[PDB]
């Protein structure tokens, strides 16, 4: 199948990317260098991951070594919640460009629909543990993001963790200039997202699946939470194809026409994760994998459930 998907801005986005959340600063530079050597051309980053400078070192080294040209790379970053205010959006984007050492981003996403009080703290909490919200609304933040496209700082803009009603709010924004090109959401066999994906694709918005392997290294992961990598049913499907369960879990979203960004700092896994273009899951395999859905969401935070723009109270 095609290695890249067409965005509404006319650009092509590689369907397979390397995730960087939780990749240690002292290991992420080597991880990205190896990824590029192996063929990855799409890297997913975020200022909140606190490792963008190190990711940038890897990109610059490979550009300098002439292993790849800038136009061949698709770099993605995200605007954190404490910079939703109209006047802080550009500076937040410039800081990321500075750390990544690039003069433009291929895609810039609003990380979460929730705006937090501005400050040095990523999660400002009040005396009772509730996140302190800012009185900014998604529409004004979108307007500020559109300005980055007109100024040449980013080629395309998108959203992440937005439910269908929040996507609709943007699509119905008065004066809408640029439609969101991508909605990056959690997606794996235990959280299939059929409704939201169908909705987004029907609107011409590309969906990127994050935490495709269940994010086993998430910090809040608890000793006996479900494990996709060890699900016997998924292991059986992998065995039948002579592939690993990770390769099956990565191939799964690809056949649903989604972009997938698995994370790894391990050279062997980085290479194994890229060898998913040589096999195909049957329609039967796909429908079976979809039947494992349990609406089990791993990426959410209790401290944000009171925010007016919390995205997961809606069914989708
Ligand atoms: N927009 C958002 O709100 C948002 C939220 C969550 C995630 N994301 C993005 O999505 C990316 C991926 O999601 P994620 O980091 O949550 O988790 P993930 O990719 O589902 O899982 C990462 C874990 O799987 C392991 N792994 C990788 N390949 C493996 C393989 N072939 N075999 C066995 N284990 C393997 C990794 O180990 P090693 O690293 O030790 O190899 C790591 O512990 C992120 O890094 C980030 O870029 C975005
Ligand atoms: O965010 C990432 O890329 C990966 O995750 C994280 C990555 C980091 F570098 C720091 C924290 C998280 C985290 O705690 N993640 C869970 C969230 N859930 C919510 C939530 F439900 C909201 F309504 C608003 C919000 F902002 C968050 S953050």
């Amino acid at each position: 199948m095609a290695s890249r998907l067409l965005l509404n801005n006319g650009a092509k986005m590689p369907i397979l990317g390397l995730g960087t959340w939780k990749s240690p600063p002292g290991q992420v530079t080597e991880a990205v260098k190896v990824a590029i050597d192996v063929g990855y051309r799409h890297i997913d980053c975020a200022h909140v991951y606190q490792n963008e400078n190190e990711v940038g070192v890897a990109i610059q080294e490979k550009l300098r070594e002439q292993v790849v040209k800038r136009e061949e790379l698709f770099i993605v970053s995200k605007l954190w919640c404490t910079y939703h205010e109209k006047g802080l959006v550009k500076g937040a984007c410039q800081k990321t460009l500075s750390d990544l050492k690039l003069d433009y981003l291929d895609l810039y996403l609003i990380h979460w629909p929730t705006g937090f009080k501005p400050g040095k703290e990523f999660f400002p909490l009040d005396e009772s543990g509730n996140v302190v919200p800012s009185d900014t609304n998604i529409l004004d933040t979108w307007a500020a993001m559109e300005e980055l496209v007109d100024e040449g700082l980013v080629k395309a803009i998108g959203i992440s963790n937005f439910n269908h009603l929040q996507v609709e709010m943007i699509l119905n924004k008065p004066g809408l200039k640029y439609k969101p090109a991508v909605n990056q959401i959690e997606c794996h066999p235990y959280l299939t997202q059929e409704k939201l994906i169908q909705y987004c694709q029907s609107k011409g918005i590309v969906v990127t699946a994050y935490s495709p392997l269940g994010s086993p290294d998430r910090p809040w992961a608890k000793p006996e939470d479900p494990s996709l990598l060890e699900d016997p049913r998924i292991k059986a499907i992998a065995a039948k194809h002579n592939k690993t369960t990770a390769q099956v879990l990565i191939r799964f979203p690809m056949q649903r026409n989604l972009v997938v960004i698995p994370k790894s700092v391990t050279p062997e896994r980085i290479a194994e994760n890229f060898k998913v273009f040589d096999f195909e899951l049957s329609s039967q395999d796909m429908t079976t994998l979809l039947s494992y859905n349990r609406n089990w969401r791993v990426c959410a935070l209790l401290s944000c459930t009171s925010h007016k723009d919390y995205p997961f109270h809606e069914e989708f």
